[PDB]
């Protein structure tokens, strides 16, 4: 590329790769959000919760799209896995799933930034730090928080409806 | 009929039912709402619910009413019977007689509907489309989730209030 | 499923797979909009109009799941296939790959409404009707005029230039 | 200085070199933009492209400057070199030379950053990152898709109108 | 001091006492507001009770100065030590623990206005009661009174939520 400088192929690759992470965590909410709006499950706010997490996560794949042409890279894509779940539970257990993929999400872009310190390239460290590292933290933090006040709460019918209509 | 074009005596006929089936709701409905109102029973928002509902099928009733004579049909009132109860128990027994109601009456559109296919009236067919079909469909998903939290809530007491103070 | 009436087995596979099919051509989109914002494809307007119409697919897939509870029928997402090219040519290429990928969309959406007919599901006709069949025709029309204005404009570079300047 | 806290003088070195580099930047984006203005190339939205330019890399060297101060530095200014030509051809000719340019002060703000990195200034990596670091990347992002478009439009003498009139 | 007038040097001393009272207060509310920040303890409504808490005492102290000051006293401080707690429990631990701090405060400004009196300090006696006294029985009948829905609502984990959506 005419533009390419300082751009790694390695950093290019990885920035692919975590381009169908934040897909596929895109489509994993999707599913989340659906599920609780099933009429045996119900819960308007839990679904709301999912499918703003689901927007947020295409748009972060969207961010980086943009910040690969930018640089001179180019966006390869790849078949999305499917969600590892059909149902998700209750909002307990996909609050659990929640954090868990978003600690996976945040892992990738720790190893992604790493890959960009070991090949010096401040812009691509720059840009993780703006747009995603603290978007990560205070997303995370906001799961620990709910999954807190779920626990306590579980009368576990009777917990998990007023958690949906007095926090969600 | 001076204007009557390709209106069957038997969807005239099945409209009239029709109308009777939506007032008898319509009446149910009213019932139901002030049965929610007595002192001892004393749930203001499920009366609310109920009585907005039998505005709907009052004025389901008056649309089917003004199609009639649209069509050159000619409108034909029967007995109006009385509700299927006098008390309606608790708010779970009453959505669940409220969803059997409204799937009786998404069953007569679409027997209407499919002799309105047999007899080639496409007027018929879209003016249920229209204004019937997809608003019983969305009704009937509501109620399905109203019975799904009612149901997670039963300390049957303290359910039903919260239901009816947070939901409803 | 509690509120589940007259919806088939049939149909509901059938909505799960067309959900599929809208996520692809989503995904398809999203693939051909970031292609012409590379550096050294550059045309702002054909990105746009892409991404346009992956936000319009997403949005049909949600539809279609929204519709798929509302009937009690139950969502099953799977895997996405990558798109068919990772690199989409010309306005012009693009554009014929467009209208194939919108033609197979309209007729999963026909078969469909076939399949609707066959058993008897009128609000799935309906459904249909009313947020999916004009929109697709409409669409397919506007690609065709756009197929036609490009090959009008085939010095080649010059045409490609002054149809995103002035047309998109 | 009274307020030198962990302040190189090699960084110090370094920012007055880049002062310079970007006051000559500011010189030959000057030079451009009134070659762009001559009444026998009468290119005026190349003028005014390249006199903003001008006033963005000005602006770049007086926040290093401020800077410098705000850390201690003592600003040190050098005869500033005219521009590499005094007439700089067509306007596919002259963007060749703005990125080539531009891409020069990038790696010039990557070196300093690099500086910074050895000599643990994380004061001095946030201030380039931003500031300058996304500033350059889109900028020179833009010039790679001018420099496309320009290219596909070379009948050059309508090309090169048309990219005036219609992009800039 | 020039100004100074009817100011004991025992009520001054007093004074910076107090200041260092309140000063503890507002360290000790900080504690416990961060502590119910906590991803393992995450009640908000209680974060900000006692947040708000850590103004109000900080600015005590302010007034006392501004005070001290305004009399011709000279203001000393001391260390402040940390709050007796690092982790503080329930909601009703902690709220007992507010009251038993707010009490020791009350207590503190009882005797300096016994002081005040014994003093015929009128002056002293007429800020106390102006800024102080009231503001402290009216915030100690509030604890009063949340300590007791507090209890009231001990299903423990369910009750503690409520209260924190609910009242705070
Ligand atoms: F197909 C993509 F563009 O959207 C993905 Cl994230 C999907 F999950 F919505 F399917
Ligand atoms: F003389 C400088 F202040 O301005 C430089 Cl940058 C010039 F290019 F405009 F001359």
């Amino acid at each position: 590329s005419q533009i390419r400088q300082n751009y790694s192929t390695e950093v290019e690759a990885a920035v692919n790769r975590l381009v169908n992470l934040y897909l596929r965590a895109s489509y994993t909410y999707l599913s989340l959000g659906f599920y609780f709006d099933r009429d045996d499950v119900a819960l308007e706010g839990v679904c709301h919760f999912f499918r703003e997490l689901a927007e947020e996560k295409r748009e972060g794949a969207e961010r980086l799209l943009k910040m690969q042409n930018q640089r001179g890279g180019r966006a390869l894509f790849q078949d999305l896995q499917k969600p590892s779940q059909d149902e998700w539970g209750t909002t307990l257990d996909a609050m659990k799933a929640a954090i868990v993929l978003e600690k996976s999400l945040n892992q990738a872009l720790l190893d992604l930034h790493a890959l960009g310190s070991a090949q010096a390239d401040p812009h691509l460290c720059d840009f993780l730090e703006s747009h995603f590292l603290d978007e990560e933290v205070k997303l995370i933090k906001k799961m620990g928080d709910h999954l807190t006040n779920i626990q306590r709460l579980v009368q576990a019918g009777l917990g998990e409806y007023l958690f949906e209509r007095l926090t969600l």
